[PDB]
Protein backbone atom coordinates (compact mmCIF):
# COMPACT_ATOMS: atom_id res chain seq x y z
CA UNK A 1 0.00 0.00 0.00
CA UNK A 2 0.97 3.65 -0.69
CA UNK A 3 1.05 6.13 2.25
CA UNK A 4 -1.43 9.07 2.53
CA UNK A 5 1.47 11.56 2.05
CA UNK A 6 3.86 10.54 -0.77
CA UNK A 7 7.51 11.78 -0.77
CA UNK A 8 8.80 12.34 -4.34
CA UNK A 9 12.14 13.15 -6.00
CA UNK A 10 11.69 14.75 -9.44
CA UNK A 11 15.17 15.01 -11.05
CA UNK A 12 16.69 16.23 -7.77
CA UNK A 13 13.78 18.39 -6.53
CA UNK A 14 11.89 16.95 -3.50
CA UNK A 15 8.05 17.23 -3.55
CA UNK A 16 5.37 16.10 -1.08
CA UNK A 17 1.79 15.41 -2.14
CA UNK A 18 -1.23 13.30 -1.18
CA UNK A 19 -1.58 9.89 -2.85
CA UNK A 20 -5.09 11.03 -3.96
CA UNK A 21 -3.50 13.96 -5.95
CA UNK A 22 -1.25 11.58 -7.95
CA UNK A 23 -4.13 9.21 -8.95
CA UNK A 24 -6.64 12.14 -9.36
CA UNK A 25 -6.63 11.99 -13.22
CA UNK A 26 -7.25 8.44 -14.58
CA UNK A 27 -5.25 7.10 -17.59
CA UNK A 28 -2.47 9.67 -16.91
CA UNK A 29 1.16 8.55 -16.23
CA UNK A 30 1.18 9.30 -12.46
CA UNK A 31 -2.19 7.50 -12.09
CA UNK A 32 -0.70 4.43 -13.89
CA UNK A 33 2.38 4.73 -11.62
CA UNK A 34 0.57 4.99 -8.26
CA UNK A 35 -2.71 2.97 -8.74
CA UNK A 36 9.04 1.63 -8.76
CA UNK A 37 12.36 3.52 -9.07
CA UNK A 38 13.55 4.87 -5.69
CA UNK A 39 16.41 7.23 -4.73
CA UNK A 40 19.16 6.54 -2.06
CA UNK A 41 16.90 8.02 0.71
CA UNK A 42 13.93 5.82 -0.39
CA UNK A 43 11.95 8.63 -2.12
CA UNK A 44 9.99 7.70 -5.30
CA UNK A 45 12.03 8.86 -8.26
CA UNK A 46 10.63 10.54 -11.39
CA UNK A 47 13.29 11.17 -14.07
CA UNK A 48 11.99 14.63 -15.21
CA UNK A 49 12.76 18.35 -14.72
CA UNK A 50 12.26 19.19 -11.05
CA UNK A 51 11.58 22.94 -11.49
CA UNK A 52 8.67 22.46 -13.93
CA UNK A 53 7.06 19.72 -11.74
CA UNK A 54 5.66 22.33 -9.28
CA UNK A 55 3.35 23.60 -12.06
CA UNK A 56 2.42 19.96 -12.88
CA UNK A 57 1.61 19.39 -9.15
CA UNK A 58 -0.41 22.65 -8.96
CA UNK A 59 -2.50 21.50 -11.97
CA UNK A 60 -3.11 18.07 -10.30
CA UNK A 61 -4.30 19.95 -7.16
CA UNK A 62 -6.66 22.59 -8.75
CA UNK A 63 -7.16 21.30 -12.41
CA UNK A 64 -5.99 24.81 -13.39
CA UNK A 65 -2.54 26.40 -13.15
CA UNK A 66 -1.52 30.02 -12.50
CA UNK A 67 1.97 30.77 -13.86
CA UNK A 68 4.43 33.52 -12.74
CA UNK A 69 4.45 36.81 -14.74
CA UNK A 70 6.92 36.69 -17.72
CA UNK A 71 7.19 32.84 -17.46
CA UNK A 72 9.69 31.71 -20.16
CA UNK A 73 9.15 27.92 -19.98
CA UNK A 74 5.49 27.68 -21.25
CA UNK A 75 6.59 25.38 -24.13
CA UNK A 76 8.81 23.24 -21.85
CA UNK A 77 5.88 22.80 -19.42
CA UNK A 78 3.64 21.68 -22.36
CA UNK A 79 6.23 18.92 -23.05
CA UNK A 80 6.14 17.88 -19.35
CA UNK A 81 2.28 17.86 -19.49
CA UNK A 82 2.51 15.56 -22.59
CA UNK A 83 4.89 13.20 -20.72
CA UNK A 84 2.63 12.90 -17.64
CA UNK A 85 -0.32 12.41 -20.09
CA UNK A 86 -2.41 15.42 -18.95
CA UNK A 87 -4.30 16.33 -22.20
CA UNK A 88 -6.40 19.10 -20.57
CA UNK A 89 -3.18 20.75 -19.29
CA UNK A 90 -1.59 20.43 -22.81
CA UNK A 91 -4.78 22.12 -24.21
CA UNK A 92 -4.34 25.04 -21.69
CA UNK A 93 -0.63 25.59 -22.59
CA UNK A 94 -1.12 25.21 -26.43
CA UNK A 95 -2.37 28.76 -27.52
CA UNK B 1 -5.78 19.08 21.85
CA UNK B 2 -3.37 21.02 19.56
CA UNK B 3 0.09 22.11 20.84
CA UNK B 4 1.04 25.81 21.28
CA UNK B 5 3.69 25.50 18.53
CA UNK B 6 2.39 23.60 15.44
CA UNK B 7 4.85 21.84 13.05
CA UNK B 8 3.61 21.96 9.40
CA UNK B 9 4.65 20.43 6.07
CA UNK B 10 3.32 22.45 3.14
CA UNK B 11 4.09 20.53 -0.06
CA UNK B 12 7.60 19.67 1.19
CA UNK B 13 8.44 23.00 2.92
CA UNK B 14 8.51 22.80 6.74
CA UNK B 15 6.89 25.69 8.66
CA UNK B 16 6.50 26.33 12.41
CA UNK B 17 3.72 28.58 13.70
CA UNK B 18 1.60 29.20 16.80
CA UNK B 19 -1.79 27.45 16.98
CA UNK B 20 -3.32 30.94 17.59
CA UNK B 21 -1.90 32.14 14.18
CA UNK B 22 -3.71 29.28 12.29
CA UNK B 23 -7.14 29.89 13.91
CA UNK B 24 -6.64 33.75 13.82
CA UNK B 25 -9.20 34.33 11.00
CA UNK B 26 -12.58 32.58 11.63
CA UNK B 27 -14.43 30.78 8.76
CA UNK B 28 -11.11 30.45 6.81
CA UNK B 29 -9.73 27.00 5.76
CA UNK B 30 -6.88 26.80 8.35
CA UNK B 31 -9.33 27.91 11.11
CA UNK B 32 -11.73 25.08 10.05
CA UNK B 33 -8.72 22.69 10.01
CA UNK B 34 -7.29 23.57 13.46
CA UNK B 35 -10.39 24.54 15.58
CA UNK B 36 -8.82 13.08 11.02
CA UNK B 37 -5.98 15.39 9.68
CA UNK B 38 -3.45 14.39 6.97
CA UNK B 39 0.02 13.77 8.47
CA UNK B 40 3.47 13.16 6.92
CA UNK B 41 5.87 10.22 7.77
CA UNK B 42 7.46 12.31 10.61
CA UNK B 43 3.99 13.09 12.08
CA UNK B 44 3.92 16.74 10.81
CA UNK B 45 0.53 18.14 9.69
CA UNK B 46 0.42 18.02 5.92
CA UNK B 47 -1.07 20.73 3.67
CA UNK B 48 -1.07 19.78 -0.05
CA UNK B 49 -0.19 23.29 -1.39
CA UNK B 50 2.85 25.21 -2.76
CA UNK B 51 5.45 25.46 0.02
CA UNK B 52 7.23 28.59 -1.31
CA UNK B 53 4.04 30.76 -1.42
CA UNK B 54 2.95 29.64 2.09
CA UNK B 55 5.50 32.00 3.75
CA UNK B 56 3.46 34.99 2.37
CA UNK B 57 0.24 33.30 3.58
CA UNK B 58 1.79 32.94 7.11
CA UNK B 59 3.11 36.54 7.05
CA UNK B 60 -0.46 37.74 6.33
CA UNK B 61 -1.76 35.64 9.31
CA UNK B 62 0.81 37.22 11.73
CA UNK B 63 0.49 40.90 10.59
CA UNK B 64 -2.97 41.12 8.77
CA UNK B 65 -0.84 42.70 5.92
CA UNK B 66 1.88 41.31 3.62
CA UNK B 67 5.04 42.96 2.23
CA UNK B 68 6.27 41.29 -0.97
CA UNK B 69 9.84 41.21 -2.44
CA UNK B 70 10.77 43.69 -5.22
CA UNK B 71 9.85 42.42 -8.74
CA UNK B 72 7.69 39.58 -7.24
CA UNK B 73 6.45 37.44 -10.20
CA UNK B 74 3.95 35.22 -8.33
CA UNK B 75 1.31 37.86 -7.30
CA UNK B 76 -1.42 35.99 -9.24
CA UNK B 77 -0.30 32.57 -7.88
CA UNK B 78 -0.45 33.95 -4.30
CA UNK B 79 -4.01 35.28 -4.96
CA UNK B 80 -4.97 31.66 -5.89
CA UNK B 81 -3.42 30.40 -2.61
CA UNK B 82 -5.33 33.13 -0.68
CA UNK B 83 -8.59 31.93 -2.39
CA UNK B 84 -7.84 28.30 -1.35
CA UNK B 85 -7.16 29.18 2.32
CA UNK B 86 -10.35 31.36 2.23
CA UNK B 87 -8.73 34.71 3.14
CA UNK B 88 -11.06 37.18 1.26
CA UNK B 89 -9.24 40.24 2.69
CA UNK B 90 -5.90 38.91 1.34
CA UNK B 91 -7.55 38.20 -2.09
CA UNK B 92 -8.87 41.85 -2.04
CA UNK B 93 -5.31 43.09 -1.15
CA UNK B 94 -4.25 41.41 -4.46
CA UNK B 95 -6.87 43.48 -6.49
CA UNK C 1 27.61 -1.73 -9.93
CA UNK C 2 25.74 1.56 -10.68
CA UNK C 3 22.50 2.34 -8.76
CA UNK C 4 19.07 2.73 -10.48
CA UNK C 5 19.02 6.47 -9.56
CA UNK C 6 22.38 8.21 -10.20
CA UNK C 7 23.28 11.38 -8.26
CA UNK C 8 25.42 13.77 -10.38
CA UNK C 9 27.44 16.98 -9.88
CA UNK C 10 27.81 18.93 -13.14
CA UNK C 11 30.28 21.78 -12.40
CA UNK C 12 28.49 22.55 -9.11
CA UNK C 13 24.89 21.88 -10.19
CA UNK C 14 23.32 18.72 -8.68
CA UNK C 15 21.25 16.48 -11.02
CA UNK C 16 19.43 13.18 -10.50
CA UNK C 17 18.72 10.76 -13.33
CA UNK C 18 18.17 7.05 -14.02
CA UNK C 19 21.25 5.00 -14.96
CA UNK C 20 19.33 3.92 -18.13
CA UNK C 21 19.13 7.62 -19.24
CA UNK C 22 22.93 8.06 -19.07
CA UNK C 23 23.71 4.91 -21.14
CA UNK C 24 20.67 5.52 -23.48
CA UNK C 25 22.80 6.63 -26.49
CA UNK C 26 25.66 4.14 -27.27
CA UNK C 27 29.17 5.44 -28.25
CA UNK C 28 28.37 8.83 -26.55
CA UNK C 29 30.55 10.19 -23.70
CA UNK C 30 28.09 9.51 -20.80
CA UNK C 31 27.50 5.97 -22.18
CA UNK C 32 31.32 5.38 -22.18
CA UNK C 33 31.42 6.83 -18.61
CA UNK C 34 28.60 4.73 -17.09
CA UNK C 35 28.60 1.41 -19.07
CA UNK C 36 30.97 -1.10 -17.24
CA UNK C 37 35.39 7.60 -11.81
CA UNK C 38 35.74 11.22 -10.42
CA UNK C 39 33.58 11.96 -7.35
CA UNK C 40 32.83 15.14 -5.35
CA UNK C 41 33.21 15.58 -1.51
CA UNK C 42 29.65 14.21 -0.92
CA UNK C 43 30.30 11.16 -3.15
CA UNK C 44 28.31 12.43 -6.19
CA UNK C 45 29.70 11.57 -9.68
CA UNK C 46 31.55 14.58 -11.07
CA UNK C 47 31.43 15.79 -14.70
CA UNK C 48 33.59 18.92 -15.30
CA UNK C 49 31.14 20.92 -17.53
CA UNK C 50 28.64 23.83 -17.28
CA UNK C 51 25.89 22.92 -14.79
CA UNK C 52 23.17 25.24 -16.16
CA UNK C 53 23.31 23.83 -19.73
CA UNK C 54 23.27 20.21 -18.47
CA UNK C 55 19.49 20.36 -17.79
CA UNK C 56 18.91 20.66 -21.58
CA UNK C 57 21.42 17.80 -22.16
CA UNK C 58 19.51 15.65 -19.60
CA UNK C 59 16.13 16.57 -21.19
CA UNK C 60 17.46 15.43 -24.61
CA UNK C 61 18.67 12.10 -23.11
CA UNK C 62 15.13 11.63 -21.67
CA UNK C 63 12.96 12.52 -24.75
CA UNK C 64 15.48 12.52 -27.75
CA UNK C 65 14.15 16.06 -28.34
CA UNK C 66 14.63 19.25 -26.33
CA UNK C 67 12.30 22.23 -25.80
CA UNK C 68 14.15 25.45 -24.94
CA UNK C 69 12.94 28.57 -22.99
CA UNK C 70 11.66 31.62 -24.91
CA UNK C 71 14.48 33.86 -26.28
CA UNK C 72 17.19 31.34 -25.18
CA UNK C 73 20.63 33.03 -25.62
CA UNK C 74 22.87 29.95 -25.10
CA UNK C 75 21.91 27.89 -28.25
CA UNK C 76 25.57 28.00 -29.47
CA UNK C 77 26.95 27.13 -25.99
CA UNK C 78 24.55 24.13 -25.79
CA UNK C 79 25.70 22.92 -29.27
CA UNK C 80 29.28 22.85 -27.84
CA UNK C 81 28.06 20.83 -24.80
CA UNK C 82 26.23 18.41 -27.17
CA UNK C 83 29.53 18.00 -29.15
CA UNK C 84 31.44 17.25 -25.88
CA UNK C 85 28.95 14.59 -24.71
CA UNK C 86 29.06 13.16 -28.30
CA UNK C 87 25.30 13.54 -29.10
CA UNK C 88 25.36 14.06 -32.93
CA UNK C 89 21.55 14.14 -33.32
CA UNK C 90 21.37 16.92 -30.68
CA UNK C 91 24.17 18.87 -32.49
CA UNK C 92 22.08 18.49 -35.74
CA UNK C 93 18.98 19.95 -33.94
CA UNK C 94 20.93 22.97 -32.61
CA UNK C 95 23.22 23.70 -35.65
CA UNK C 96 20.60 25.09 -38.25
CA UNK D 1 47.99 17.55 -2.13
CA UNK D 2 45.00 18.86 -4.14
CA UNK D 3 41.90 16.64 -4.70
CA UNK D 4 40.78 15.44 -8.19
CA UNK D 5 37.58 17.60 -7.90
CA UNK D 6 38.27 21.13 -6.59
CA UNK D 7 35.45 23.12 -4.90
CA UNK D 8 35.79 26.89 -5.59
CA UNK D 9 34.15 30.10 -4.32
CA UNK D 10 34.63 32.95 -6.77
CA UNK D 11 33.24 36.15 -5.24
CA UNK D 12 30.50 34.12 -3.55
CA UNK D 13 29.64 32.06 -6.61
CA UNK D 14 30.42 28.38 -6.19
CA UNK D 15 32.11 26.37 -8.98
CA UNK D 16 33.38 22.79 -9.20
CA UNK D 17 36.19 21.74 -11.57
CA UNK D 18 38.95 19.14 -12.01
CA UNK D 19 42.40 20.04 -10.63
CA UNK D 20 43.79 19.29 -14.14
CA UNK D 21 41.57 22.11 -15.59
CA UNK D 22 43.02 24.73 -13.22
CA UNK D 23 46.70 23.86 -13.98
CA UNK D 24 45.94 23.22 -17.74
CA UNK D 25 47.64 26.45 -18.96
CA UNK D 26 51.22 26.94 -17.55
CA UNK D 27 52.41 30.40 -16.34
CA UNK D 28 48.74 31.52 -15.90
CA UNK D 29 47.43 32.71 -12.48
CA UNK D 30 45.32 29.61 -11.61
CA UNK D 31 48.28 27.37 -12.64
CA UNK D 32 50.54 29.37 -10.23
CA UNK D 33 47.79 29.04 -7.55
CA UNK D 34 47.19 25.27 -7.82
CA UNK D 35 50.65 23.83 -8.83
CA UNK D 36 52.51 22.36 -5.70
CA UNK D 37 49.59 25.50 2.47
CA UNK D 38 48.77 29.28 2.38
CA UNK D 39 45.61 29.41 0.15
CA UNK D 40 42.61 31.67 1.02
CA UNK D 41 39.56 29.59 2.05
CA UNK D 42 35.94 30.52 2.82
CA UNK D 43 33.97 29.57 6.04
CA UNK D 44 32.86 26.23 4.44
CA UNK D 45 36.48 25.38 3.43
CA UNK D 46 36.09 26.18 -0.32
CA UNK D 47 39.10 27.79 -2.11
CA UNK D 48 38.42 31.50 -2.42
CA UNK D 49 39.12 33.61 -5.55
CA UNK D 50 38.43 37.32 -5.08
CA UNK D 51 36.89 37.97 -8.56
CA UNK D 52 33.45 38.38 -10.25
CA UNK D 53 31.54 35.12 -9.88
CA UNK D 54 29.25 35.55 -12.92
CA UNK D 55 32.10 36.01 -15.45
CA UNK D 56 34.06 33.04 -14.02
CA UNK D 57 31.79 30.49 -15.82
CA UNK D 58 33.16 31.78 -19.18
CA UNK D 59 36.72 31.63 -17.74
CA UNK D 60 36.09 28.02 -16.62
CA UNK D 61 34.59 27.10 -20.04
CA UNK D 62 37.74 28.47 -21.74
CA UNK D 63 39.99 26.43 -19.39
CA UNK D 64 37.92 23.31 -20.32
CA UNK D 65 37.87 23.64 -24.16
CA UNK D 66 40.42 26.51 -24.94
CA UNK D 67 37.50 28.08 -26.80
CA UNK D 68 34.49 29.90 -25.35
CA UNK D 69 31.02 30.32 -26.86
CA UNK D 70 29.18 33.30 -25.35
CA UNK D 71 25.40 33.94 -24.99
CA UNK D 72 23.66 35.96 -27.77
CA UNK D 73 23.89 39.76 -27.17
CA UNK D 74 26.45 39.29 -24.33
CA UNK D 75 27.02 42.74 -22.73
CA UNK D 76 30.14 41.98 -20.63
CA UNK D 77 32.68 41.17 -23.44
CA UNK D 78 35.02 43.94 -22.21
CA UNK D 79 34.62 42.88 -18.54
CA UNK D 80 35.47 39.27 -19.48
CA UNK D 81 38.63 40.51 -21.31
CA UNK D 82 39.66 42.11 -17.95
CA UNK D 83 39.05 38.79 -16.15
CA UNK D 84 41.09 36.95 -18.90
CA UNK D 85 43.94 39.49 -18.29
CA UNK D 86 43.80 38.88 -14.48
CA UNK D 87 43.95 35.06 -14.79
CA UNK D 88 46.81 35.56 -17.35
CA UNK D 89 45.08 33.83 -20.33
CA UNK D 90 46.62 35.65 -23.37
CA UNK D 91 44.84 33.53 -26.02
CA UNK D 92 41.46 34.32 -24.37
CA UNK D 93 42.39 38.10 -24.28
CA UNK D 94 43.22 37.88 -28.03
CA UNK D 95 39.77 36.26 -28.73
CA UNK D 96 37.91 39.05 -26.84
CA UNK D 97 39.85 42.06 -28.41
CA UNK D 98 38.02 42.59 -31.83
CA UNK E 1 39.37 39.81 14.38
CA UNK E 2 37.99 39.81 10.79
CA UNK E 3 38.17 36.61 8.67
CA UNK E 4 40.38 36.38 5.52
CA UNK E 5 37.22 36.00 3.34
CA UNK E 6 34.46 38.48 4.27
CA UNK E 7 30.78 37.67 3.51
CA UNK E 8 28.75 40.82 2.69
CA UNK E 9 25.08 41.71 2.11
CA UNK E 10 24.71 44.98 0.19
CA UNK E 11 20.97 45.79 0.04
CA UNK E 12 20.00 42.16 -0.58
CA UNK E 13 22.88 41.21 -2.95
CA UNK E 14 25.46 38.82 -1.41
CA UNK E 15 29.16 39.55 -2.14
CA UNK E 16 32.35 37.77 -1.06
CA UNK E 17 35.72 39.54 -0.92
CA UNK E 18 39.07 39.40 0.89
CA UNK E 19 39.43 41.54 4.04
CA UNK E 20 42.54 43.11 2.33
CA UNK E 21 40.29 44.39 -0.54
CA UNK E 22 37.94 46.26 1.86
CA UNK E 23 40.79 48.04 3.74
CA UNK E 24 42.85 48.54 0.48
CA UNK E 25 42.10 52.31 0.25
CA UNK E 26 42.86 54.14 3.57
CA UNK E 27 40.47 56.91 4.84
CA UNK E 28 37.58 55.44 2.70
CA UNK E 29 34.26 54.30 4.30
CA UNK E 30 34.90 50.52 3.94
CA UNK E 31 38.45 50.98 5.34
CA UNK E 32 36.97 52.85 8.39
CA UNK E 33 34.36 50.03 8.69
CA UNK E 34 36.77 47.05 8.55
CA UNK E 35 40.07 48.35 10.11
CA UNK E 36 29.79 46.91 16.56
CA UNK E 37 28.76 46.36 12.88
CA UNK E 38 25.28 45.89 11.32
CA UNK E 39 24.62 42.20 10.49
CA UNK E 40 21.75 40.47 8.68
CA UNK E 41 19.72 37.44 10.03
CA UNK E 42 22.25 34.99 8.43
CA UNK E 43 25.22 36.84 10.04
CA UNK E 44 26.48 38.61 6.85
CA UNK E 45 27.87 42.18 7.29
CA UNK E 46 25.12 44.50 6.10
CA UNK E 47 25.63 47.63 3.95
CA UNK E 48 22.40 49.59 3.25
CA UNK E 49 23.20 50.52 -0.41
CA UNK E 50 22.20 49.45 -3.98
CA UNK E 51 23.34 45.83 -4.41
CA UNK E 52 23.59 45.89 -8.22
CA UNK E 53 26.02 48.87 -8.34
CA UNK E 54 28.24 47.39 -5.57
CA UNK E 55 29.86 44.90 -8.01
CA UNK E 56 31.44 47.90 -9.86
CA UNK E 57 32.53 49.38 -6.47
CA UNK E 58 34.14 45.96 -5.56
CA UNK E 59 35.77 45.70 -9.03
CA UNK E 60 37.37 49.17 -8.52
CA UNK E 61 38.75 48.06 -5.10
CA UNK E 62 40.24 44.96 -6.80
CA UNK E 63 41.80 46.49 -9.99
CA UNK E 64 42.01 50.21 -9.10
CA UNK E 65 40.21 50.76 -12.42
CA UNK E 66 36.66 50.62 -13.85
CA UNK E 67 35.57 48.04 -16.52
CA UNK E 68 31.84 48.43 -17.08
CA UNK E 69 29.43 46.43 -19.34
CA UNK E 70 29.06 47.49 -23.02
CA UNK E 71 26.46 50.33 -23.36
CA UNK E 72 26.32 50.84 -19.51
CA UNK E 73 23.99 53.79 -18.63
CA UNK E 74 23.90 54.30 -14.78
CA UNK E 75 27.33 56.12 -14.54
CA UNK E 76 25.81 58.96 -12.43
CA UNK E 77 24.25 56.48 -9.95
CA UNK E 78 27.65 54.74 -9.57
CA UNK E 79 29.34 58.18 -8.94
CA UNK E 80 26.89 58.74 -6.02
CA UNK E 81 27.84 55.26 -4.67
CA UNK E 82 31.57 56.17 -5.08
CA UNK E 83 30.94 59.51 -3.20
CA UNK E 84 29.18 57.51 -0.40
CA UNK E 85 32.04 54.93 0.05
CA UNK E 86 34.52 57.90 -0.05
CA UNK E 87 36.45 56.81 -3.18
CA UNK E 88 37.53 60.22 -4.69
CA UNK E 89 39.69 58.62 -7.43
CA UNK E 90 36.67 56.55 -8.57
CA UNK E 91 34.44 59.70 -8.56
CA UNK E 92 37.15 61.41 -10.74
CA UNK E 93 37.01 58.46 -13.23
CA UNK E 94 33.18 58.51 -13.54
CA UNK E 95 32.71 62.34 -13.95
CA UNK E 96 32.40 62.51 -17.88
Amino acid sequence: SFPEVVELNVGGQVYFTRHSTLISIPHSLLWKMFSLAKDSKGRFFIDRDGFLFRYILDYLRDRQVVLPDHFPEKGRLKREAEYFQLPDLVKLLTP
